[PDB]
């Protein structure tokens, strides 16, 4: 039940488990999440999408000898998403972006 940059990072750097309130895009999409609808508050009155899997081959985020990269929605309540998004790696390195996946400022 968390949706804030530092809070999600802190949770991951401390508990390593994805904040009890996230779901992979696939799950969200398969659960019924539809673009031409934004249904979420109904089936999930306070849940944020996030927890997918990416290799970062495109090198858009910190890398090394094999790096794992994953993202998560941030600043959500009941309705649709926004531009606030947090990125976390295998090594738990966290970066924040508020322009809808555009600028990745580091936070942890």
């Amino acid at each position: 039940v968390i949706n804030t940059f530092d809070g999600v990072a802190d949770y991951l750097q401390t508990y390593h488990k994805l904040p009890d309130n996230y779901i992979t895009k696939s799950e969200a999409q398969a659960l019924g999440w539809v673009a031409s609808k934004g249904n979420l508050a109904d089936v999930a009155p306070g849940k944020s999408i996030g927890g997918d899997i990416f290799s970062n081959r495109e090198g858009k985020l910190p890398g090394k000898s094999g790096r794992t990269w994953r993202e998560a929605d941030i600043n959500y309540t009941s309705g649709f998403r926004n531009s606030d998004r947090i990125l976390y790696s295998s090594d738990w390195l966290i970066y924040k972006t508020t322009d809808a996946y555009q600028t990745f400022t580091k936070i942890r």
